[PDB]
DNA sequence: CGGCATACG
DNA sequence: CGTAG
DNA sequence: GCCG
């Protein structure tokens, strides 16, 4: 088992979804601390168990696995031994963690944004709601839009989703593709939001676009709210029987010279994509981001016409976007 | 021990 | 501060 | 919390 989640596939469905799960809690909790280490090991954990061809059955197949020490080794002893691991039902319970979770998946809410709020004595939307003065513009239409936010996004949709943006964008520039990524480019059929990734095959044509964009999707009505230059996080109208909800969506444009960069990063996974950086940096010598790789020796780029030659200029073997569910 | 990814709005 | 993967 |  190789010790970066980039050098292994890891599948969206596994064998050992209940322990990868428990070990993810307490991930979660971690960075509810401000623990981003913690956060990072029991995350790595995880994922290592996603990647096992088979079922976890004893506490000896955990010998040799990178990212399991003490703790770790612990929480699935006792997960095997009685089915439940007892740090990690402590937090479930905990008003802490539920309030911090509840607070931190507010769209506009971060983890210390959620921790002050905690430490005033807030507990539930409602009590955020009787405040409103001290919300952002961005904060309002997460709460406002909390339940449908809340709510599975599905293939139809995002079907549904990309051949509005489709549309909108063919105006603002003719020649100019649009391209799903995030979970549903790694395979997922529900999520809780739809990215896309926006590009024209003539250098430069791409400047400029995303304003055009959204104008035009805000006079066809869909656009519940938006920011507003390469990156805009909206919520979208999206068509329902007889009525509609509220869907966050995430538009991306980027060069064509940076368009595999792109894909690469907004495909993800959020923890892929860390280990496939810090595997570059450390291991490589080479920067990498949604942007390019960088020599910093040469003091170059590396051109990049495909995600494949972004795998093999890193020394890694290719993986495809449903076995990046790190 | 130090490091833990690296951006944009 | 928030957002993204 | 773990790794090199
Ligand atoms: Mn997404
Ligand atoms: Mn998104
Ligand atoms: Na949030
Ligand atoms: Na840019």
């Amino acid at each position: 088992m190789p010790a970066y989640a980039c050098q292994r596939p890891t599948p969206l469905t596994h064998h050992n979804t209940g322990l990868s799960e428990a070990l993810e809690i307490l991930a979660e909790a971690a960075g509810f601390e401000g623990s981003e280490g913690r956060l990072l090991t029991f995350c790595r954990a995880a994922s290592v168990l996603k990647a096992l061809p088979s079922p976890v059955t004893t506490l000896s197949q955990l010998q040799g696995l990178p990212h399991f020490g003490e703790h770790s080794s612990r929480v699935v002893q006792e997960l095997l031994e009685h089915g439940v691991c007892e740090e990690v039902e402590r937090v479930r319970r905990s008003e802490r963690y539920q309030t911090m979770k509840l607070f931190t998946q507010i769209f506009g809410v971060g983890v210390k944004t959620a921790d002050r709020w905690y430490r005033e004595g807030l507990r539930t939307l409602d009590d955020l709601r009787e405040q409103p003065q001290k919300l952002t513009q961005q904060q309002k239409a997460g709460l406002q839009h909390h339940q449908d936010l809340s709510t599975p996004v599905l293939r139809s949709d995002v079907d549904a989703l990309q051949q509005v943006v489709e549309e909108a964008v063919g105006q603002a520039l003719p020649g100019a593709t649009v391209t799903l990524t995030g979970g549903f480019r790694r395979g997922k059929l529900q999520g809780h939001d739809v990215d896309f990734l926006i590009t024209h095959p003539k250098e430069g044509q791409e400047a400029g676009l995303l304003p055009r964009v959204m104008c035009r999707l805000q006079d066809q009505g869909l656009i519940l709210y938006h920011q507003h230059f390469e990156r805009s996080f909206c919520i979208f109208r999206l068509p329902q029987p007889g009525s509609w909800k509220a869907v966050r969506v995430d538009l991306v444009v980027a060069p064509v010279s940076q368009f595999p960069f792109a894909l690469l990063g907004w495909t993800g996974s959020k923890l892929f994509q860390r280990e496939l950086r810090r595997f570059s940096r450390k291991e490589k010598g080479l920067w990498l981001n949604s942007h390019g790789l960088f020599d910093p020796e040469q003091k170059t780029f590396f051109q990049a016409a495909s995600e494949e030659d972004i795998f093999r200029h890193l020394g890694l073997e290719y993986l495809p976007p449903e076995q990046r569910n790190a």
